[PDB]
């Protein structure tokens, strides 16, 4: 349960690039431990973010984030001067805005929704190799009232993988029925993909959820994506249909033949799933 | 006229046979198999009983899109819920209507343009049964959504319409006027781009704005994967008038190969101009 | 913030078809004077437009619409007869409505959006080398109190380029912060991509700009489309940024290399651009 408050607070995180086993590269927020998906950063709109970013790696790297607000100064390009050299720092700064109604009258919307951060320079100056290494994120801004979840997990179809992993890996995760559950989804690199849930559907907006009888929104298990795409929903856990191993994957048919596969396991209270057999 | 509200339990009962040439399908009798397969409708809040019977040499399966149905019922090898060759099963699938939740949020009802398809034939992913044509639309209609004089299905599967030869349409005719629906299903291996000439529809749940407070885009072209569906229904030549109208993947080396047909809308005595 | 009047007008134009340098073809409203992108044109809800078109070329060409109200007999194909023989003139006639409830209860969606125009008849039935040759522009339809741009800008993408330029040319577009920018979507040919720009986002709607408190549209800066796609919006450009050289690109990495990428070019109010180099 919860809602998301109103913000409007500075806030001060560091970030780490480093190298990872197999030529992979990650975000992270401590040293030592990088991620992939990099940390998932939380923000309430109206919030700053000041980012102590340090490069532990022999190359340059760069941060650049979808959707927020930021000066050309942490754009994070090589072409606007502000990636980062092998072992230097910088303060990457993001803001966020509230939604209102301009002088001129119109409604300026506002920066929740699902977004990502990822490299600009490591490989090309678009970050094509430190995008295939790993260095990407899920970033989630809220709402004022926003509904909050219970666990958010996130799903990055990177070129042919599921979050950098090897085929037919997962990653899987695990709910209970009725347990509220947020994806996050981001894809990257030169292929299109569409994303489908066995079992759960969800409305296509701004939160995955209808706001009322009146939204119109269409409701699909099922979305075409591509790179550099993100959006999210919220689930009821198992709602209508129960507990079991639900399957996800991407559903272009050699891509799921290929591995782009993982489950959803919802257990029933006393933490079982029936009829699930790996 | 409108749909009504649902919560009738419905049976059907359903074959997956061989076609000809390697083709695969399902049908509601035997020697009846056709591609797509044959349209299911429900009213929120139905129940369908799907008595399945797989009468192939190979396993097969039936698993659908956005309805309420248990593990049991997922259509999936994984799951041991497929069909062995001449076994049968039954298929459970539910629908619900939307309203609020005990939480307070708005929990979203069943209604949609959804589909159905294998999950076992070629692979576990149903990739051969898929290509070989075991597909099938479902409509869920909410109470009051307007009803439509006809529907007509059309699936981008890899480079064809519902698995036609090149070039080969399919038609479909209408009268001016005609309130026509259009169910909209990808498969396969290719994104494609879906376009009409000469008439648009709003890209929501319908395809029909809700009202003057609706701001869903108005298009004529839709970008769709594999396993999207969506639908909507138009007023046949409303503002333009009877004639072919053609659709076609507008994707240039698709349509360029035959992922092309027409809209035949005639005028009330039954003639299309220019055709 | 000024508005879109209601139509009605009964508007003329002339148009012609003609080859350009580098074996192209492109539309104009001029003899001589042909772009690729054609000309710009743009509509109130419920004007009409006879297009006076002259085909100066050595081959068939023809003129079809995406979106608006047209007859058989101006549908733009071989198949309703509706092309254009070498040197032969022909007037195209395009209509547009308003909204409205029907008979029935159900409500009519007016011609309102961002549209577009292009060939459908040379190198194949449907255009492809037409397309190919540059042969398609941009149609705007305006409903009543819409907001009016301070400027329009079209992107065209056109199999693997912008707008039919060579690799990494642009094409780059000038403002001031505070200006109300409108952008222009288009794609063509045989490939997806994904239009993304740096620090301006927008809502995924009819006009790129949420109706208020209560329009649950998803707010991106990143959207995948598809050959014959075609959508559009409004930015306040450098809002929440400010100045700077603002990246545009397609998010397909290897197309972004290769040099599908321009710049939005965002001045402060002495024209200079923070940290770029003309
Ligand atoms: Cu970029
Ligand atoms: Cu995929
Ligand atoms: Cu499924
Ligand atoms: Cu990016
Ligand atoms: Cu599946
Ligand atoms: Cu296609
Ligand atoms: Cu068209
Ligand atoms: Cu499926
Ligand atoms: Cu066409
Ligand atoms: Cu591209
Ligand atoms: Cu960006
Ligand atoms: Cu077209």
């Amino acid at each position: 349960a919860g809602a998301a408050p109103a913000g409007g607070e500075v806030r001060r995180v560091t970030m780490y690039a480093e190298r990872l086993a197999g030529g992979q590269m990650g975000y992270g927020l401590e040293k030592g431990k990088a991620s992939i998906p990099g940390p998932l950063i939380e923000l309430n709109e109206g919030d700053t973010l000041h980012v102590e970013f340090e490069n532990t790696m022999d190359v340059p790297v760069s941060l650049h984030v979808h959707g927020l607000d930021y000066e050309i100064s942490s754009d994070g390009t090589k072409q606007n001067k502000s990636h980062v050299e092998p072992g230097g720092t910088r303060t990457y700064t993001w803001r966020t805005h509230e939604p209102g109604r301009r002088a001129d009258g119109t409604w300026r919307a506002g920066s929740a929704g699902y977004w990502h951060y990822h490299d600009h320079v490591v490989g090309t100056e678009h970050g094509t190799g430190g995008i295939r290494n790993g260095l990407y994120g899920p970033v989630i801004v809220r709402r004022k009232g926003d509904v909050l979840p219970d666990a958010t997990h996130t799903i990055v179809f990177n070129d042919m993988t599921i979050n950098n992993r090897p085929a037919h890996t997962g990653p899987n995760f695990e709910a209970t029925v009725g347990d509220r559950v947020e994806i996050v989804m981001i894809t990257h690199g030169e292929y299109y993909h569409t994303f489908h849930m066995h079992g759960h559907a969800w409305a296509d907006n701004r939160t995955g959820m209808l706001t009322g009888p009146d939204d119109p929104s269409q409701v699909i298990d099922n979305k075409i994506c591509g790179p550099a795409d993100s959006f999210g929903f919220q689930i009821i856990a198992g709602e209508g249909v129960g507990a079991g191993a639900w399957m996800y994957h991407c559903h272009v048919q050699s891509h799921s033949d290929m591995g782009m596969v993982g489950l959803f396991l919802v257990k029933k209270p006393d933490g079982t799933i029936p009829g699930y057999d790996p």
